[PDB]
């Protein structure tokens, strides 16, 4: 109904990630790292999926664990990941991966979506496409 801790969370841009949710509408965390090449290169599509008129119906950001798993540490990532040309692209950041862990997230990239109650969804263990993921949201047993 109103997880505060999901809102205590910190973007990137040294904003509130809760600002980037919504409580009338689903939302979809997707966890990445730098190391990874179907995340990085990954990275304009879902800058412009967070901005589809078509997931305005579903809220759409990512997440990032700097001095987790394999990722850089904190303040580095920052400076790094702001040079990839993403100024508007949402990424949570999670100083030792605490929602990753919380999700169970050891591979990436990843999804993972919220009822607009902000109860857990789905949870997938990969990267979806476009159309996967309209088809996704469009049903609620949408792939898992």
């Amino acid at each position: 109904m109103v997880p505060h801790t999901l809102s205590t969370l910190k973007t990137a841009d040294n904003r509130p990630a809760s600002v980037y949710l919504k409580k009338d509408k689903p939302t979809l965390i997707k966890f990445w790292a730098s190391w990874c090449p179907l995340c990085l290169s990954e990275l304009g599509q879902t800058e412009k999926w967070a901005q589809d008129a078509k997931f305005s119906s579903a809220n759409l950001i990512t997440v990032a664990s700097p001095g987790f798993l394999h990722e850089k540490k904190d303040g580095d990532f920052q400076k790094w990941y702001a040079g990839l040309n993403y100024p508007k692209l949402p990424v949570v950041t999670d100083n030792g991966g605490t929602i990753a862990q919380s999700l169970n997230i050891s591979v990436y990239p990843s999804w993972a979506l919220i009822g607009k109650d902000g109860d857990v969804q789905r949870i997938v263990k990969g990267s979806i496409n476009e159309a996967q993921a309209l088809a996704l949201i469009r049903d609620p047993n949408a792939d898992l």
